[PDB]
């Protein structure tokens, strides 16, 4: 089984985007994890993503993403067709009620077993929520393109997005601003994987 | 023209829901406004939402709910088909991961023109912001029930949801609780039933 985490390089004023150290981590320690970093434009992000998910063809995708201001790891189960940026992509560009694809469903629901993944966290002690809007920006584009190509090509078979909060490091001069440790971001993003491949692992021995 | 807007019945604690005097007050004030206050309960305002659709035959139908602790009046532009209770209704029903409508879409845009209603209110100097999730309660359960009335019956031709804060009166003894005025929310909700009028008249030109 092939799995292909996501990530985003630093945007939006901050230097750092713990989604790197994330992936870096998982894709070391896991020899079934694929990484890639995706750059913070549409145009770019949408090319690079699309590319490694054919070139890798992945059993299970999980693209992750930073949430600045959020206190818990995220677990998205809604992808949106739109793209709204609220604030311009790291190449200036800043389109508005555009769709991601044009004729495609207005949304698709995360496939990975969103639901036990923040169970499974909890029991941890990693605190974590599900998630209904995964924003309209670069994150919502990867999350919405993902579960497209699944469901129109198949590939990956199952997948889902994670947001993950401010570590402490980015927050220091960043007043009432929330934060989570990168040690259990990995740990949270490690469940995760790991209740996907098992989900998807029984699902197939049937 | 027939314009129906919704409301509902106080709840979570709270003994007031400002929408009802919303509701009340456009109604009594638009000749082409039809109101109708739905409860708190899945079971029974899908009952009831059904019930005065299919009565009424609005050409526009704009649904109203409370979102305590938002800070400006949120005009939605999602509904998604899943029901997922963060807390019972007031029947005391916590439906979770179940579909509002089995095989309907995941979900469904907004149909009213909610950019240029957003932008209509804050030229009137009313704080609105256009909103990706409406909630997986009431609300929501609602804004989707009446998106996919119009998509499958034909009425109503538009529709919406719009969300406002509490009022002043409603968080005296709440801390750090934003609210606004129920005069702003009023007009919020006259510009939004107008423009989306106009829209609709326009559409029908030519």
């Amino acid at each position: 089984m092939k799995i292909l985490l996501t990530g985003f390089e630093p945007f939006g004023g901050d230097d750092k985007n713990p989604t790197m150290d994330i992936v870096e981590a998982l894709s070391e320690r896991i020899p079934e994890v694929v990484g890639e970093i995706l750059p913070v434009s549409f145009k770019r992000a949408r090319e690079k993503l699309l590319k490694v998910l054919d070139d890798v063809r992945p059993d299970i995708t999980i693209n992750l993403g930073l949430a600045p201001g959020r206190t818990h790891i995220s677990v998205e189960r809604v992808a949106v067709n739109m793209i709204d940026a609220r604030i311009p992509d790291n190449d200036g560009e800043q389109p508005k009620d555009e769709p991601i694809v044009e004729g495609g469903p207005a949304a698709y629901f995360a496939t990975i077993p969103t639901r036990e993944i923040v169970e499974e966290m909890k029991k941890n002690g990693i605190p974590a929520v599900l998630s209904y809007t995964a924003g309209t920006y670069l994150c919502n584009f990867a999350m919405y393109l993902t579960l497209h190509t699944s469901a129109t090509k198949g590939y990956p078979k199952i997948a889902g997005f994670i947001h993950v909060p401010y570590t402490p490091d980015q927050v220091l001069e960043k007043k009432n601003t929330p934060s989570m440790s990168l040690d259990l971001e990995i740990k949270g993003v490690e469940i995760a994987i790991r209740v996907a491949q098992s989900a998807l692992h029984s699902s197939q021995l049937r």
